[PDB]
Formats: structure tokens, sequence, C-alpha cells
């Protein structure tokens, strides 16, 4: 049942995403036209590919951010956590995706306390428990709300050092699988969380941090499915992967919003209804 979704929502890029300081922009600049090409393909292999139903939210120039859908809902089996993003700025992005997360019948729980942040990007769902990063965008009153809200689960916190996200260099790539990444850092977070679980996680170690950053599904008429990265932005760790021959692997170019700090997960909410 891990890894098994029906639905996935995404949301379209707005034109502001590509009119920010090179500063915000880790000094590259953004090629709005290729992001939308990069989205569009990533879109259609979840969708077409896959066979996931798609549910498509319209941009919104004000928020140059909305198409990181993942930072604003944690969804796990029925029950939905519309979250409060660290970024005021992406607190708007919450109504879109209420409504759509609504609209597909699901339980609806809302983060609002106004001492608790925490964004989707800083969650790890084993399927077995949760792994909250506290970082810069989410603080130990959001992860305390989350445990609330999936009280069957357990769920443990993780210092999230030098990286954006918890999720910045780890995701599931299996089943009892968790990619992660090379980085003393990244092994050092994985040592924590492995040390508050009594389950023993397998791994899968990439050599570019950000390259751990993957998504995997269990399509039912292909089995194990997993989205990568691309060899030609990450040759290094693209060879990683093809070791798990069990896998169906999709590699997937992401080159232009990852300047922006958007990985693979970030921008898609699985649903398994
Ligand atoms: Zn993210």
């Amino acid at each position: 049942t891990f890894g098994r979704a029906t639905h996935v929502v995404v949301r379209a890029l707005p034109e502001s995403l590509a009119q920010q300081a090179l500063r915000r922009t880790k000094g590259d600049e953004v090629d709005f036209a290729r992001a939308e090409r990069q989205h569009q393909l990533y879109v259609g292999v979840l969708g077409s590919k896959l066979g996931l139903q798609v549910v498509q939210l319209p941009a919104d120039e004000s928020l140059p951010d909305c198409v990181f859908v993942e930072d604003v809902a944690v969804v796990c089996e029925e029950t939905a956590l519309i979250t409060r993003p660290g970024a005021p700025s992406r607190r708007k992005e919450a109504d879109m995706m209420k409504e759509a997360l609504e609209k597909l019948q699901l339980n609806i729980v809302e983060m609002k306390d106004e001492n608790a942040t925490l964004d989707g990007g800083d969650v790890l769902f084993t399927g077995r428990e949760f792994f909250v990063g506290l970082s810069k965008r989410t603080n130990q009153r959001g992860a305390e709300i989350l445990a609330d809200t999936f009280k069957d689960y357990a769920v443990s916190t993780v210092p999230v050092v030098d990286a954006l996200h918890l999720k910045s260099f780890c995701s599931m790539a299996g089943p009892n699988l968790i990619a992660i990444g090379s980085s003393e850092s990244a092994q050092k977070a994985l040592k924590i969380m492995q040390q508050m679980s009594d389950h023993r996680y397998d791994k899968l170690t990439v050599p570019d941090d950000t390259a751990a950053n993957c998504i995997y599904l269990n399509i039912p008429s292909k089995g194990h499915v997993l989205l990568h990265r691309t060899p030609e932005e990450y040759p290094e760790s693209a060879k990683v992967y093809e070791k798990l021959k069990d896998h169906m692997l999709i590699p997937v170019s992401n080159s232009e919003l990852e300047k922006v700090d958007g990985l693979l997960t970030c921008s898609s909410v699985l649903i398994n209804k």
C-alpha cells in the first residue's frame, strides 16, 4: 500500500517566479520558458505515463512560489493537513490547495496556530512514521501539530542544518528505502532519524544531496516506479539509481525550478483515493 496513489495535485508556474533577484535565485537566471516545459513534462509523467488523475491549479502571479504545492499540504490516507508555511508570502497558497483537497472529499485539518510554521518539504513520511525537519521554515510547534493530526503515526524531529528543508537531501525511494545525500550533514541527519525509529530502514546514498530528492510510486500495472534527476543534471547520481533493477526509473529534468529551490517532490501532492 505504500507509494500507492490515484490523484496528484500540481499548480501552474507564475511568471513572477522568473522575475526574482539573483541573490534569491542562487545567482542563476531562470529560463521561464524551459521551466514551463520541464513542469509540463513532469506533469505528463505523472498523468499520462503513470495514469494518475491530475488536478492542475491555476497560477497566481502574486505567489511566485505557488508551484511548490508540497509545502502547503501534508496528506496521509484520507486526511490532509493544510500547513502554515514558514514564509509569510506563501501563506495564501493554502486557500487554493484547501479548496482542491476538500473537493477530493478528504478530511481537512488547518494549521492556524500563530506560533506554528511548517513546510511540507520538511516532512518525510516513510509509510510507517513521520520525520519532521526543524528548520528556518518549520518549528517545534508545527511538528507537534502534525503529530496531533496523525495520532496513529509516530512523529520525530531532526535538525536541518546547511539545507533549506529536510528533503533537500533525502526522500523515499522504496517501501523501506531512504535515498540520502552523501554530504556529512545528510548522513548525520539520517543517523539521527534512524536512532529515533524502532524500524531499520535501508538507505541509498547519493553523491549529490539534492539528487536524493526523488518521487517513488507504486503503480498497479507497473510496480515500483521512481522519478529521479537526469544524468545530464547529475551524472554522478543518475547511475546510482540504476542499482534498483526492480524499479522503473524515469529521468526528469528540473534544472530551472532548482534555481528557486524547487526539487522533484516540491511540485506535487500525491493522494490515494
Ligand atoms: Zn520542497
